């Protein structure tokens, strides 16, 4: 599913990400437009062999699994297929564990390079929430 720039938000915002440790809204929408372009079946292969999955591009080093990924782990608890469904529930409670985990939405590089420090409001910006 592609999803609109508001339909996203409004969705990321029943899931509960709107301030989700300090982040305002407008940073997950940023970082879902640079990650996947709001596209839940994106999927991108890293140099490492691993695999980005979902909406927010979350990898099978760590966070899921796609039993191709040797010596990975399974953090979400979660087959990495379950991150590129229409239905993003799995996708926003593994990227709650992953902010949580120290480095904040750091541990996004798109967000660090594309969103932080500048007007992350503005992905919300018209939007009816």
């Amino acid at each position: 599913k592609v999803f609109g720039r508001c339909e996203l938000a409004a969705a990321m915002k029943r899931h509960g990400l709107d301030n989700y440790r300090g982040y305002s809204l407008g940073n997950w929408v940023c970082a879902a437009k640079f990650e996947s372009n709001f596209n839940t079946q994106a999927t991108n292969r890293n140099t490492d062999g691993s695999t980005d999955y979902g909406i927010l591009q979350i990898n099978s080093r760590w966070w899921c699994n796609d039993g191709r990924t040797p010596g990975s782990r399974n953090l979400c608890n979660i087959p990495c297929s379950a991150l590129l469904s229409s239905d993003i529930t799995a996708s926003v409670n593994c990227a709650k564990k992953i902010v949580s985990d120290g480095n904040g939405m750091n541990a996004w590089v798109a967000w660090r390079n594309r969103c932080k420090g500048t007007d992350v409001q503005a992905w919300i910006r018209g939007c009816r929430l």
